[PDB]
């Protein structure tokens, strides 16, 4: 088939990637509207704070090296900006020659992800982060104008990143957020810590708090405040990038993304969808998901090249929601319905808090560890684990649990490797189940 | 019931708690032949490397406080030389006064665990490790000889943490096993780094060696050699501590354990057995299986708790086997079936190596994970995992898979928590099922 693929990133050359391995006969062109193809998105928080310094770390091929290797076409600098789904085409704006042209396809597949919001003021020293191209802007305009003071808006895993990187760096970053609500798909009384790293670094922070007014460096906020910054840089949301999907037969929801089955199928015949834009189910509980993460991305990519070229009768089994996000000391996850979705169900809660490890050992930390199940079948729901170390073992443990339907009971019988710089004879996730009789 | 446990450490003293918490009324008396009962078996190597220097870390509870807390008589120094059964009574010495009697019983638990081998040499340089009375006189030894110079026998787990401790307290071990299948609970190919991290720091090893003679601090070698030592630390395996029960209608098996069932009933009404005692099957094969460590004992002594004073239904669903070791820089894990036992399969195994961590972010290191599938039926047996960093979570994670059987090729759904700290978009884990086509 004749392949056609709209984003050149995280689901889009993967994906393209993956068909190649099976199918080298078939033409695939991949459109990106952007500068850069294969840019590595979850490092650039790392260059911006110069932890990555290697540029070949940040940016994986070029177009020239992609078909190189791969004999897959990319054209940078390319917008797709209607889909012609009757006639089998897309059209296609040359953004350097600003000329527009029809590309057939007999497969397409929609991979174009989401932009960042903007709070819309107009100004010269605020930036946003989703691409290579904004991470280039930001370093250079850090070092044009010699920045100190940056303001940082928004307090979700990018912005955190974002501000833990600038704070490394050397700079003096402030954050702010419109409301108390900090790292939403954790447990609102399980981000503690976040503040505690800031205080102890002495690290400002203001909450219920906004942008009101901006005068070259002097920002006026809704508290009343007046401060100069050097710099700001928002993280406010991000918004998916269907409006050139709208003319289509295809169907995006009231938020602007695309249901598809789970085969990553839309509703239009040859055209696939995957990553941020797709709007799939949980695994575990029969309610619509939406997981705009890495490894959603990179999954549907594969499931999608065998459903075009290889095994289609691999498909899709649905989200967990598996989370993460470090911040200084800390690591925060979770995995399983979010928050808000826990009114569904009726549900209890069982918690416990203890050392990642042996307490004789050195380096103990707390690790907290939070699971609610459903009353009625006693199935997990939902788990939360933050501490300075063992929550990523305790989630992922946790997914693969809920991956195979587990009982919250039946983590009493959940075998840990057992020595004292690991865990516990009863480790905090046999705690729960015996918490939870 | 008045329930006599025999055992006062991982699964007696546990178990005796675990009954109290469910019932109050019951008359629960303890027995233990040595001076402590709930000693850190676990910590004592580390007492030994004063990486513990506060006892209290490694002796958790005394009689005293135990019948405060807990209302459960514990008589230390008190040493069971028979079972009765027919009468329901154990006889039991007095160490101090050299005197025996007998207790009665509605419901007997035996936790007496394993002893050290010996050698056997006539030599007062020469110790084992098993106890918290081992390991005061071990360091008593240490700081009366002015000790620098050890020789430690035996490549076990223990061992290597005995070995690691003295080197970082300041003493100079020399490590010799009679074979080469150091720390045998790993694949034989994947143990390299405990020897690269041997060599590293100069310490000395030599396998397939044995001592031949001991004159005092001479010590001469099967190879030949002749060396001098002021100390030795014998880990030359343990057996199991039942010669008080072959008199009784107690089953044993021709190594000296008890075959119990899924309710830790041995075959005598009335008298369970846990702990390192005790030998069930595994969970995820048909086959026998030992399991002497200490979630095994935890777990047993809940179950046998829920048996006597609570719910009936709660079984054992059988052992997977993980284990896990820490030396020096790296973790050594496995899970599953041993190595010796693969042959009983048609399988085929999958490895990676990979980084633990995103490539670009700091500290990374190559993990090594392998996997082997049984043919018939695609469903894993063995994993195993070795590296400086990430080998605990991924055996945990595939723990938890086995448990529930899954296949090799379901791996490639398993949903990880990505961020660059601590995985892949694509874990090691996924890539194995990707792998095993
Ligand atoms: C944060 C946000 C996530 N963003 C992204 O992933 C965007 C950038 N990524 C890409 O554009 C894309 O993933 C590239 C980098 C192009 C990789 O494509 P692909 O996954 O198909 O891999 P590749 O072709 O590079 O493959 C080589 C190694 O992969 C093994 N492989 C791949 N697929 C299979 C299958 N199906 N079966 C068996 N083996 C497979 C190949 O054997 C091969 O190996 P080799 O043995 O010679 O090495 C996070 S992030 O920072 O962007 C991030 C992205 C990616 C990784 C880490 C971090
Ligand atoms: C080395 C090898 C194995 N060795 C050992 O375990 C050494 C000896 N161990 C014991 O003697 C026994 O395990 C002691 C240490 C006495 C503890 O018994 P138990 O497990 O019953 O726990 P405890 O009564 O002390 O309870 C404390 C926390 O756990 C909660 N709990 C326990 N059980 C339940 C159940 N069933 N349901 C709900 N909650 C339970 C308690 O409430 C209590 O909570 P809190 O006040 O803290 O909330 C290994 S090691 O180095 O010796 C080692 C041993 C133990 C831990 C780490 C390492
Ligand atoms: C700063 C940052 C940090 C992150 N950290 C993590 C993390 O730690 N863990 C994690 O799991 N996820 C993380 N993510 C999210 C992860 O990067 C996304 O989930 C993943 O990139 C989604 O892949 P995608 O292909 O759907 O979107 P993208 O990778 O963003 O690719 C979409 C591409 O499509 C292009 N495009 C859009 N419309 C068109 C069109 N009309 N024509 C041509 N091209 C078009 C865009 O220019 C863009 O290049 C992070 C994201 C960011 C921005
Ligand atoms: C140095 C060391 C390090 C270890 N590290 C680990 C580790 O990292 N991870 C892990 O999983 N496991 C580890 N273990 C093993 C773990 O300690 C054992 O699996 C666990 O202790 C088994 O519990 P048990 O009750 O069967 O035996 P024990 O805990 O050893 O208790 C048996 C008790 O019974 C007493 N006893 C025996 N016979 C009689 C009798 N006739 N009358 C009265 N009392 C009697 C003994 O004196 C002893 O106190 C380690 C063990 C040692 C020795
Ligand atoms: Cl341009
Ligand atoms: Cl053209
Ligand atoms: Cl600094
Ligand atoms: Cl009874
Ligand atoms: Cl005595
Ligand atoms: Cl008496
Ligand atoms: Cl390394
Ligand atoms: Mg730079
Ligand atoms: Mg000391
Ligand atoms: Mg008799």
């Amino acid at each position: 088939p004749k392949i056609v693929v709209v984003g050149a990133v995280a689901g889009g050359a993967t994906c393209a990637s993956q068909i190649r391995r099976l199918d080298k006969e078939s033409d695939i062109i991949i459109f990106e509207k952007d500068r850069d193809m294969s840019f590595a998105n979850c490092a650039l928080p790392y260059v911006i704070g110069e932890v990555v310094e290697d540029r070949r770390y940040a940016l994986a091929y070029t177009p020239e090296k992609f078909y190189d290797r791969k004999q897959i076409t990319v054209k940078t600098y390319h917008e797709v900006i209607a889909i012609n789904d009757e006639r089998q085409t897309v059209s296609v704006l040359n953004r350097k020659t600003n000329e527009q042209f029809e590309e057939s396809y007999d497969k397409l597949i929609l991979s174009p992800g989401a932009s960042a919001n903007s709070l819309g003021f107009e100004s010269d020293i605020t930036f946003t982060l989703r691409n290579l191209e904004d991470t280039d802007a930001i370093d250079q305009f850090i070092k044009a104008n010699q920045v100190d003071k940056v303001l940082v808006v928004g307090a979700g895993y990018v912005s955190l990143e974002v501000l833990e990187n600038l704070y490394e760096r050397g700079l003096h970053p402030t954050l702010i957020h419109r409301s108390d609500k900090i790292n939403k798909l954790m447990d609102a009384d399980m981000n503690q810590p976040i503040l505690d790293e800031l205080d102890k670094r002495e690290i400002p922070y203001r909450l219920n708090e906004e942008i009101n007014a901006i005068n070259g460096n002097e920002i006026t906020f809704k508290s009343g405040k007046v401060e100069h910054y050097d710099m700001i840089i928002e993280g406010v949301g991000t918004h998916p990038n269907s409006k050139f999907i709208e003319s289509s037969n295809i169907k995006l929801d009231r938020k602007g993304f695309i249901p598809v089955n789970d085969k990553f199928e839309t509703n239009v015949p040859n055209i696939y969808a995957i990553g941020d834009i797709a709007t799939s189910h949980y695994r575990h509980v029969d309610l619509p998901a939406s997981v705009p993460l890495a490894w959603g991305a990179h999954r549907a990519a594969s499931i999608v090249a065998e459903q075009i070229a290889g095994n289609d009768t691999i498909e899709f089994k649905g989200f967990l929601g598996n989370n993460i996000v470090k911040f200084f000391d800390y690591t925060f996850a979770s995995v399983g319905v979010k928050p808000n979705e826990l009114k569904q169900f009726d549900y209890k809660m069982v918690e416990v808090t203890q050392g990642a490890h042996a307490n004789y050992y050195p380096g103990n930390s707390p690790l907290h560890l939070r699971v609610y199940y459903d009353t009625s079948n006693r199935q997990i729901l939902r788990a939360a684990a933050v501490g300075k170390e063992g929550a990523d073992k305790r989630i992922d443990v946790l997914s693969m649990a809920m991956m195979n339907q587990l009982t919250v009971d039946e983590l009493t019988e959940f075998e840990v490797a057992y020595a004292p710089p690991y865990s516990h004879p009863k480790d905090l996730i046999n705690m729960i189940g015996y918490k939870a009789k």
